[PDB]
């Protein structure tokens, strides 16, 4: 019933955060937290998976282990220097009666993209900067101005959560550089990413507690980011952990499709797995503004047109499974619902409101987010149905991302607006 058509998702066991996402030798790299052994966090390893385009995965040997039973390789980047491929990863040792968890920095290097070798002088980083630093981990490194720049999540006295900055020459010896962001609202902050979008410094990072991955957009200026703008990457209840491609032009971004809070209230675990990965988006900035579209390569996945009107109405659609996307235009305001005769999800435009209702998806129910949005001439949604999943994108501008687990297929569309034009293409399958 529950396994993706056309999304990531292990072959067995449980998967959480996007690792390692690099453009390197012609193919886009994705590792991964992974869990071979049953449908729960633990032991945990970088799996390991590729794509010539973004979209057709194929599974490649686990990458990295934890050396023994009591660690884990927790979240981390890869970048390529001098044409070999190397990997940074927070390596993670259990908590004993007397010790409490520690946190380290570590390197790997590949030259194929196949083996994966331990750098000597691990670990790169071995303690935190500040006394009453924890959470240290999730190293995300890029280049800036002549120079590697590594971004860390943590938080302060168990009170708020900070990024950490560090600087190096050769991507083993770091010079720490300040906290250049924090955020009240949370304790830690997880999964930072700082990317440079056309003059303006964005940070990309995850709150736990709210299951939420935030922005910050502005400058960097004297080791503080001046913030101009704040918001959200996405709007919906399962977007987490997300991380962007190192050696790609455009900025993609892929995130944790699965929320920690509701991870308990999902089935796919009796089929003896769990975890999706988002569909990846683009994110660029217009008119002074941080905005999410889907990436172009997605457009393959479109076989066969299943349906398409130009008017208001209840409709029959031909589809034989969860595995197709909604491309719909409309002026004013609009009701689209998709669902079958026990089951739906609903998202309206009322006025200058989007809103997104899933409480009645399926055999983990839902909720219902929104979001205000500027009003245009024409608007545009697209909506990808896969097995256990829906996401919508809006205006090229905006995401909302939801775990769903449908009984059935959801071959009934209902919609209402004036000036409509709505489409649905099959989604093909990857695997098979
Ligand atoms: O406090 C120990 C903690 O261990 C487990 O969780 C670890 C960690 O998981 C999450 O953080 C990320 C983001 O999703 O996931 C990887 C680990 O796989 C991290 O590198 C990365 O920051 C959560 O978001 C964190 O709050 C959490 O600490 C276990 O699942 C917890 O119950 C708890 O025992």
């Amino acid at each position: 019933l529950f396994k993706p058509n056309y999304h990531f998702f292990p072959i067995t066991g449980w998967m959480n955060d996007p690792n390692g996402l690099i453009f390197w030798k012609g193919k886009y790299h994705m590792f991964y937290q992974y869990n071979p052994r049953k449908p729960e966090w633990g032991n945990i390893c970088w799996g390991h998976a590729v794509s010539d385009d973004l979209v057709h995965w194929r599974h490649l040997p686990v990458a990295l282990y934890p050396d023994d039973e009591t660690h884990g390789v927790f979240s981390g980047s890869a970048v390529e220097k001098d044409g070999k491929m190397f990997l940074v990863y927070t390596y993670y040792r259990d908590p004993t009666h007397n010790k409490g968890e520690k946190e380290t920095q570590c390197v790997v290097m590949s030259e194929n993209g196949l083996d994966f070798v331990k750098y000597d002088g691990n670990p790169v980083i071995s303690k935190p900067p500040e006394e009453g630093t924890h959470a240290f981990r999730d190293p995300k490194v890029n280049r800036s101005n002549g120079e590697w720049r590594m971004v860390l999540g943590s938080g302060k006295d168990e009170k708020i959560g900070r990024v950490l900055l560090y600087t190096s020459d050769d991507l083993f010896h770091w010079k720490y550089e300040g906290a250049i962001f924090e955020d009240e609202t949370t304790k830690e902050i997880d999964c930072p990413d700082l990317v440079r979008i056309g003059e303006k410094d964005i940070l990309i990072y995850s709150i736990t507690s709210t299951n939420s991955v935030l922005f910050s957009m502005g400058e960097l200026k004297e080791g503080k980011l001046n913030v101009e703008k704040r918001g959200l990457l996405d709007h919906g209840t399962d977007f987490y952990a997300a991380q962007t491609f190192f050696g790609t032009d455009r900025v993609v971004v892929i995130g944790w499709l699965q929320s920690w809070l509701r991870t308990g209230l999902y089935p796919t675990k009796r089929e003896g797995w769990n975890g999706v990965m988002s569909l990846p988006r683009e994110l660029y900035v217009e008119n002074n503004e941080l905005k999410v579209k889907p990436v172009d390569e997605l457009l393959a996945l479109r076989k066969r047109k299943v349906f398409e009107t130009a008017k208001s109405g209840t409709f029959l659609l031909d589809v034989k499974e969860n595995s197709y996307e909604i491309v719909c235009e409309f002026s004013g305001e609009i009701e689209l619902r998709m669902g079958n005769e026990s089951e739906e999800v609903v998202i309206t435009k009322s006025r200058d409101e989007l809103i997104v209702d899933t409480t009645r998806s399926g055999v983990s129910g839902g909720e219902v987010r929104k979001s205000t949005v500027e009003d245009e001439a024409t608007n545009r949604i697209r909506a990808f149905l896969d097995s256990c999943s829906v996401e919508f994108f809006f205006n090229d501008s905006i995401a909302f991302s939801f775990r769903i687990h449908p009984e059935n297929v959801y071959n009934i569309l209902s919609v209402k607006s004036n000036q409509v034009k709505l489409e649905v293409f099959e989604l093909e399958n990857i695997w098979l």
